[PDB]
């Protein structure tokens, strides 16, 4: 299980395409069971006064990577459910983490203030497919308020697949300071099935990635459970810059690598490949462009 040149890396693709994606499903499988003789505690995530801070029952922020949230004049003020990620060859390149919900709003932006983000990268949209997915944790215009952080949308471009809003933060209790945060927004969801075109996914992927300023806080990434396509966004982001770097490909180890600082990254076989449709489409859109 070594890096592969991204020369042969599209060919590997259609071997593991090949009689019916079997290849993939063997990775996949791989990658589920990579934590089997593995126990990772998440003890803050289970705690009765976190409960109703966590979007899912069933997902949870591993103690050992788990974002903590500087203490409040509650001992477990502390808790949102968030791990650090890994990128490629960066320690704690992103915060992954659940769509928000309205009851941990505060902690959410307390966060990316105490954390020094500056951009989201938020994947779904608040409903899909008439269900609830994630709270609307922004001002649709002008200000809003969450605890000590007010948030002001400056300006919006929606293009076909995606929104960039750009945000002012300021924190009342420093003084007051302000920064820049910029969300990309990926909106571009089928009523039925999935999305089938890694190309403007790609795109998205690339200007989200390019935003990232030095030398700032981790780049926060958010679906619903922020474990599915949260996973799908860091790997390929990950995959493209070692692809840039030392022009190799390592799907199945990041991704097994990363499991481990938030269960289930990647949630689903469907995902893991379009993780390198996405990449195809990279390798095959250079040198012929
Ligand atoms: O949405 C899914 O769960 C899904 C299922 C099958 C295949 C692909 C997907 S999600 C595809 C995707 C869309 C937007 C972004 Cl930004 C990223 Cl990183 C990945």
């Amino acid at each position: 299980m070594e890096a592969i040149p991204v020369k042969q890396f599209v060919k590997h693709i259609g071997e593991l395409y090949s009689n019916n994606q079997h290849g993939f499903s063997e990775d996949f499988e791989e990658v589920q069971r990579c934590t089997a003789d593995m126990n990772i505690t998440a003890e803050h995530s289970n705690h009765p006064e976190n409960k109703h801070k966590n979007r899912y029952i069933n997902i949870l922020a591993y103690d050992h990577s788990r974002v903590k949230l500087r203490p409040l004049p509650s001992k477990h003020s502390d808790y949102i459910n968030a791990n650090y990620v890994d990128g490629y060859n960066k320690a704690k390149a992103y915060i992954a983490t659940q769509g928000p919900l309205k009851s941990t709003f505060e902690d959410f932006w307390r966060m990316i203030w105490e954390q020094n983000t500056g951009i989201i990268v938020m994947i779904t949209n608040l409903v899909e497919k008439g269900r609830r997915k994630c709270d609307q944790y922004w001002p649709t215009e002008n200000s809003e308020e969450y605890g000590n952080i007010i948030v002001t949308l400056k300006s919006t471009k929606i293009h076909a697949c995606y929104t960039v809003r750009r945000f002012s933060i300021r924190n009342t209790k420093v003084k007051q300071n302000e920064r820049v945060v910029i969300q990309y927004h990926y909106t571009q969801w089928p009523d039925m099935g999935v999305p089938e075109y890694a190309l403007p996914v790609l795109t998205f992927v690339r200007r989200s990635s390019a935003a990232r300023m030095p030398e700032t806080g981790p780049v926060l990434v958010h679906c619903s459970a922020g474990v599915g396509r949260t996973g799908t966004y860091i790997v390929i982001d990950s995959m493209l810059q070692q692809i840039k770097d030392k022009s190799t490909v390592n799907v199945l180890g990041f991704l097994k690598h990363i499991r481990t600082q938030r269960n289930y990254l990647v949630q689903t076989e469907e995902q893991y490949i379009f993780i390198h449709d996405a990449l195809l489409e990279a390798i095959l859109g250079k040198e012929t462009e």
